């Protein structure tokens, strides 16, 4: 019948409305009510409320699951037109269920059944019967001549406006009451309302009227939180503008709006504060974007046409057709016009043709907006742990109201009261705050990153931060600023008498500066920049050359020259060449890896190997250079045939000034940091040496010769110990290389031990990767990820976008500075992104790694205080309260608002705290249910129940009470009363203060004044209660005058138990608090 294939949905239902007859909170309870009233024509006035509340109860049910919504409002069916509701079974991953409205219109003569569901399009196919989201023709199957062979839409384009929309994003912010309509009905906040109409119930009036208030403020706060990031949400969107469209064959000008696939457009340079519409692919032009938006780099990329490719063999493959396509966001910094004529006429404006293959929330961009809105996952999923916790206190309520039933019965108390007074015990025990305790956690320790520009993408991984085991760094762009500072040419010399001989500049032959001046992909803009790679800026500005707007470069002191025809550069065959033309004749120059370039030039030098090796072992990293003269458009393997030697670039990449010291302290704080690039092994190994990752000597593995043997050899840094190795037959000797040399692995060695028996043994004990090509890298974390072990990768992001999201915690460490960043905040304020990795640093420094952990560690470390300090309390409060309705006393309503506000003031204060700068080697273990909270908490409440119960032995001794009959609980003033209420605001201000956060995590309690003041403030205000220092204080809050004796008994009691709670907690936590370090995360060598 009716269905929906799409890779969010799993299954699905139609719906119908039932009139309200049918509805199962209407008609099952007139019955009950009609037995009701004849029974009514004391004990029958609890069955009218009982039945109201199961009637409210039934009727607020529907709003909280989707199924009990489904099953009650609704009625299934199997018929297409007539049902105008339908349900959504989600994909486990992809956000929740829902139910979505199905809408109908008349469009030229046929009526097109759609819905929308997560602001992705639906339609109605009448062939296939099931609903489909739209496809789109680049994903499924694309030919390269289609594209060229298009020329846009023409007539009456309905059905597409139909069926792919309007291209902007629609994330419409709700008016305030809308939301507050939808967060009053949460279970929550219903459970927090009833637990206040029975305080009203039991007259209680100012107390109940104080936390109603209260609720009200925190639920208005929390709405307007969430409005603010609903409206932060709407900025992404570009906003409209107008460009020229191709449509009925001439060109008319559109909003950015009106657009759909497969429409021509003509793009420009790109308006401040502006972007790119829509996802395109170039048809005829070029450009030079700058994806620092989406991809997050500083390099502006350079983008070419299609239209040279042939259009009938070749497949739109998206891999080495990449450099034509351009994502929606970016902006176009310089675009050419085409050259020659088409089938198409010129646009009216100089801009380049492109296509449109994706519109709206279906592009890259849009895709993650989609997702970080709707699908994304908040923070403790599972949530099973808060509600067995409350579970626990549970049945604590329960045994402690077994206990206060049968005492009010044997008083000769009214039960059909004493009932009121057993379910105010029950609901008193339940804190409210619990479950959504992690989220306010995470939330605060989110705005305390995104103070120092740590912005965060994903939440739920923050928990995830606060206990890593190890972290994994990147080395060029993460672990070393990019300034390079050049030193010289070496190599040039034909004797070379000296290996290690350098030309500083204006040294060497014409030909190397040439080569050196020719070979380059910078380009000057038509206003007048530089853009292009900073190494090629800085060496460019060492040597003296100058580029112009057109690609001639010439004043540089020695002639004037220009670049005819330039070559790509890749990371597969990793070189860059152009051909250039002099006065004299025309050459071609090429600049690439040096190992890569020995294999093509013909006349080897003698000193080429050693000289390589020697540069490379310390810190410097070469580049060759090499040209051949071409006699008077072509291939690539003709200009590179030959070459002849010129020298070598040594640049010198100095480290970021604070990496040292944050690699040092993570070193320290019981975590592992390992390094994984894609360098040659010596330049990483070097670098991790100097850093710190590697203390002693080092050992690499790498192919053994040239020929493809699979054969792996041990060797040191020098020529000093060579051990050989056979991955089939050998095993690794534990003693013999790991326990002395801290090996270091070269991606080749990895794949040839792809499938050893040992592979999980080797990669405990090797810290350095090196030359691991961008696939490997998700198998190293992947393999840490089943060993056991939580990741965290910092990289530059651009390089390897995929590797980031499989460890449990990515971060990207962008390009900036502090200065940039302040003015540009100061330009904001006067006025008033990487956006691919979780975890986003605006600042280019390294100690954001440090910052995010002991943020994580923060948050869950006030989590577990939170837990402990609410349950006691709930605790504590619950069986005074017993304590005090055993008897007929109860408190009054300035009594019990006093104990609120004096409760609150803490409440205040403990939020706030200071972490400690250094990090610590405890890591504070996740989860409820252990033996240190659950072990803390029984035995603080042990304590308390001794001494509650040692006081109220001694009040009862003091006046003794006779059973009355009927008795009615009323305040008067008594001893009873005030013992009890000063033991539970004085016990409830020492759990404050015992289960407070140690030192070592955060902050000692003397340390922050707010709490400690506030603290003291309160207990003296109860010891000048509990001593009679001020009568007027006694007098004025209704407390019987106490006898000489029983104050001393008093004040002992509660400073003894002060104590006793005091070093309980300090030794479960000295015994039970941080879990043990992984095997890998240790300190030898020898």
């Amino acid at each position: 019948k009716s269905f929906v294939s799409s890779p969010i949905v799993r299954d699905s239902t139609l719906l119908v409305p039932k009139s309200l007859i049918a509805k199962p909170y209407v008609l099952p309870f007139f019955p009950l009510y009609a037995t009701f009233a004849q029974l009514y024509f004391e004990w029958t006035f609890v069955y009218l409320g009982t039945l109201v509340s199961l009637n409210i109860l039934v009727m607020l049910m529907p709003a909280w699951n989707v199924k009990i919504k489904a099953k009650f409002n609704y009625s299934t069916t199997k018929n297409v037109n007539e049902a105008t509701h339908i349900l959504i079974y989600t994909t486990p991953n992809n956000g929740s269920d829902g139910i979505v409205e199905i809408q109908r219109v008349t469009e030229a003569g046929s009526l097109q059944t759609f819905f929308q569901f997560q602001k992705k399009r639906f339609l109605w196919h009448e062939n296939e019967q099931v609903f489909s989201s739209p496809k789109f023709l680049v994903d499924e199957s694309p030919k390269i001549g289609d594209f060229q062979k298009c020329k846009g839409h023409s007539g009456d384009l309905t059905h597409l406006k139909r069926l792919y929309g309007e291209n902007s994003f629609d994330i419409p912010i709700p008016t305030f009451m809308e939301l507050f309509k939808e967060h009053a009905v949460a279970p929550l906040f219903v459970f927090q309302v009833f637990c206040v109409a029975l305080w009203l119930l039991d007259e209680f009036w100012y107390y109940s009227l104080f936390n109603l208030f209260m609720i009200i403020s925190m639920e208005a706060a929390a709405v307007f939180q969430r409005l603010t990031a609903l409206k932060e949400f709407r900025t992404m969107g570009i906003k409209p503008y107008t460009i020229n469209v191709f449509r009925n064959k001439k060109w008319v000008a559109l909003q950015t709006n009106e657009l759909l696939p497969m429409d021509l457009v003509s793009i420009t340079r790109t308006a401040e504060e502006s972007a790119i519409p829509c996802d395109l692919i170039l048809l005829d032009g070029s450009a030079i974007v700058n994806e620092a938006m989406l991809s997050g780099e500083s390099t502006p990329l350079l983008k070419e046409s299609i239209k040279l490719r042939p259009s009938e063999d070749n497949l739109q493959l998206d891999g080495v057709d990449k450099i034509a396509v351009l994502h929606g966001g970016t902006k176009a910094l310089q675009v050419t016009p085409p050259e020659h004529k088409s089938d198409i006429p010129p646009p009216p404006d100089g801009g380049a043709l492109a296509i449109v293959t994706k519109t709206g929330f279906e592009t890259s961009q849009g895709s993650l907006v989609r997702v970080m809105i709707y699908s994304a996952e908040r923070v403790s999923v599972d949530n099973k742990e808060a509600l067995m916790f409350i579970l626990f206190l549970l049945i604590f309520a329960v045994i402690a109201s077994w206990y206060v039933w049968v005492e009010g019965t044997k008083m000769g108390r009214i039960q059909s009261k004493l009932i009121l007074d057993c379910i105010l015990i029950i609901t008193s025990v339940v804190p409210p705050e619990l479950p959504m305790e992690l989220t306010m956690a995470v939330n605060s320790s989110l705005a305390a990153l995104a103070k120092f520009y740590v912005y965060c993408t994903e939440p739920f991984r923050i928990p995830f931060a606060g206990r890593i085991d190890v972290c994994c760094f990147d080395k060029t762009g993460t672990l070393t600023g990019e300034d390079l500072v050049f030193e010289g040419l070496a190599g040039i010399s034909a004797d070379s008498e000296n290996i290690r001989h350098l030309y500083s500049a204006a040294e060497a032959p014409e030909s190397t500066i040439l080569v050196i001046g020719a070979a380059h992909a910078l380009v000057k803009l038509e206003d007048g920049d530089i853009v292009g790679d900073p190494m090629e800026k800085a060496t460019l500005k060492a040597v003296g050359w100058a580029v112009e707007r057109k690609n001639s470069n010439y004043r540089e002191g020695t002639g004037k020259l220009d670049i005819i025809r330039r070559f790509q550069f890749s990371s597969a065959l990793k070189r860059s060449a152009s051909i250039a033309s002099h006065n004299d004749a025309l050459f071609a120059a090429v600049k690439g890896a040096p190992e890569t370039i020995r294999e093509r030039l013909s006349d080897i030098p003698k000193n080429y190997d050693e000289i390589y090796k020697s540069f490379t072992r310390s810190g410097s990293r070469v580049l060759a250079l090499a040209s051949k003269s071409l006699p008077k458009d072509l291939n690539r393997d003709d200009v590179e045939s030959e070459l002849t030697f010129n020298g070598f670039l040594i640049f010198h990449c100095p480290l970021k000034d604070d990496a040292i010291e944050t690699i040092k302290m993570l070193n320290e704080s019981s975590h592992r940091s390992i390094m994984i690039t894609g360098d040659n092994p010596l330049t990483a190994v070097h670098v991790a040496k100097e850093v710190g990752i590697v203390f002693g000597e080092t050992l690499i593995l790498d192919r053994a010769g040239k020929s493809d043997d699979n054969q792996l050899l041990f060797r040191d840094v020098e020529e000093t110990v060579s051990i050989p190795f056979d991955p089939s037959k050998d095993t690794f000797d534990h003693s013999k290389l790991f326990d002395r040399y801290d090996i270091a692995v070269t991606g080749y060695a990895l794949n040839a031990l792809e499938g050893h028996s040992q592979l999980r043994d080797l990669l405990r004990h090797t810290w350095v990767y090196a030359r691991v090509s961008p696939s490997q890298k998700e198998f190293l974390l992947n393999t840490l990820k089943d060993m056991g072990y939580q990741t965290l990768m910092c990289g530059d992001g651009t390089n390897d976008v995929g590797a980031l999201k499989q460890a449990h915690v990515g971060i990207a460490l962008l390009n900036g500075t502090e200065e940039g960043l302040k003015k540009l905040g100061e330009q904001r304020r006067l006025e008033g992104a990487s956006c691919a990795a979780p975890f986003t640093s605006k600042l280019a420094n390294v100690s954001a790694v440090t910052n995010i952990i002991r943020q994580g560690r923060c948050a869950l470390v006030n989590t577990i205080q939170m837990y402990k300090i609410l349950a006691l309390n709930c605790l504590i409060s619950a069986y005074s309260l017993s304590i005090i309705y055993m008897a007929g006393v109860k408190f009054g309503d300035g009594q019990a608002t006093v104990s609120g506000l004096l409760l609150s003031v803490c409440f205040l204060s403990i939020s706030r705290g200071k972490p400690l700068e250094k990090l610590s080697k405890q890591r504070p273990q996740s989860g409820i249910f252990n033996v240190y909270i659950m072990g803390s908490i029984l035995s603080q409440f042990a304590v308390h129940i001794a001494t509650l119960v040692y006081i109220t032995t001694e009040i009862y001794k003091l006046e003794p009470r006779e059973p009355q009959v009927d008795l009615e609980k009323e305040f008067a003033p008594s001893l009873l009363n005030t013992g009890i209420f000063i033991i539970q605001l004085v016990q409830q201000v020492s759990t404050f203060a015992v289960n407070y956060q140690g030192e070592p995590f955060r902050e000692n309690i003397r340390s922050n004044k707010g709490m400690y003041y506030g603290l003291l403030g309160v207990t003296g205000l109860a010891l000048a209660s509990a001593t009679e220092f001020l009568p007027e204080l006694n007098e004025a809050m209704k407390f019987v005058p106490m006898t000489d004796d029983f104050k001393i008994k008093l004040t002992l009691t509660l400073l003894l138990d002060f104590f006793g709670s005091w070093g309980v907690e300090h030794f479960f936590k000295f015994f039970f608090m941080d879990d043990k370090p992984s095997d890998i995360s240790v300190q030898q060598v020898k």
